[PDB]
């Protein structure tokens, strides 16, 4: 219950921080892993919110609060957790950097922030148990039930005092940011995704694509959005392996949960079938992560190594269904 704050130590400590010289070369590629460096995730977002938006882009002392506080709003779940949202942050902070021009200053800050934002107060549950069993989450959004929560999330955050960081935006310039957020923590809910990505391929494939046409900006953003959510499938193997293990362990909880109330789980969410896995990884890299990579790399060119990444962990999967994987190692 209540929004959970940070202490006057821990945003001060965040202010004084200084990121060691030589991961500033490293932050601005795609394929950065913020894995070995977990005391310097607040920071890292701090610098690519500098280099991205300006050191004067945000008052320091709120924006540090802001982002212990939501640090703070990220549950200690085995996946949907503050790593994650550092993740999808640097992956936005990499697509932003090299596609810098087509995003004006507002939708840089509204997006890099709605990224460290989009998965606040996860519980381990998707909105197929929300749903399934009547949360009050579920009566509350119809649809895209967790998404409307981290949104409200977001809000709540932004609305302590002392953590409103867009408060010396014009009124206008308010209003359209908490749009932009709202609207790319939306389109988180890969549900929506698969209609996003056919739109925009249709769209592209058409010429009609015109970044001068807020709809389609807004489609953009979106599938930018999902390319960030997903782009644990676009680091180096082992990284992304690890990944999955963590993601399949609240996977599993759930499949638990199901079965104490009378219903046998989707065979993913079950742990009783793990020698599924591999094949169900297969499904979800041609489903959804090589059409949105694809997709992406088309509309913004500079993204491509996002898409080379992901073919090539394609390929790993398949090698595991075939059963030349070598050793692999577990945390
Ligand atoms: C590991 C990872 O980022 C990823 C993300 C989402 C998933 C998934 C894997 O497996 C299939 C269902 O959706
Ligand atoms: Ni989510
Ligand atoms: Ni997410």
């Amino acid at each position: 219950a209540g929004t959970s704050i940070c202490t006057s130590e821990e945003w001060q400590g965040l202010m004084q921080f200084t990121l060691p010289v030589r991961l500033c070369k490293e932050i601005e590629l795609f394929h950065f892993d913020i894995g070995p460096f977990e005391n310097m995730w607040p920071g890292i977002f701090v610098y690519m919110v500098h280099r991205s938006c300006g050191t004067s882009c945000f008052e320091l002392e709120k924006l540090c609060r802001f982002i212990m506080s939501v640090k703070k709003n990220y549950r200690r779940v085995p996946y949907h957790n503050w790593k994650h949202a550092v993740t999808v942050a640097h992956c936005m902070y990499a697509i932003l950097q090299n596609n810098h021009t087509l995003f004006t200053d507002l939708e840089r800050k509204g997006l890099l922030i709605a990224c460290l934002c989009h998965d606040l107060d996860h519980r381990g549950f998707s909105n197929s148990y929300l749903q399934k069993f009547d949360h009050p989450l579920a009566a509350l959004y119809s649809t895209s039930t967790m998404e409307q929560h981290h949104f409200s999330q977001t809000v709540s955050i932004l609305q302590l005092e002392g953590h409103n960081i867009f408060s010396t935006l014009s009124s206008s310039e308010y209003e359209q940011v908490l749009e932009i957020i709202r609207k790319a923590i939306i389109a988180t809910d890969l549900a929506l995704y698969f209609g996003n990505r056919k739109q925009l391929e249709e769209m592209y494939q058409t010429g009609s694509l015109n970044l001068n046409n807020q709809s389609h900006r807004d489609r953009v953003i979106g599938l930018m959005m999902t390319a960030c959510d997903l782009c644990s499938v676009t680091k180096l193997w082992p990284v992304t392996k690890l990944t999955a293990n963590d993601i399949y362990a609240e996977f599993w909880a759930e499949g638990d949960e199901m079965k104490k109330l009378g219903i046998q789980p989707i065979p993913m969410m079950d742990r009783d079938k793990k020698d599924e896995v591999p094949q169900g990884q297969l499904g979800f890299y041609n489903a959804v992560a090589i059409p949105c990579y694809t997709t992406l790399t088309q509309i913004l060119p500079p993204t491509e190594p996002l898409l080379k990444a992901c073919r090539d962990n394609l390929s790993q999967w398949e090698k595991v269904i075939r059963g030349e994987e070598t050793a692999t190692w577990i945390s």
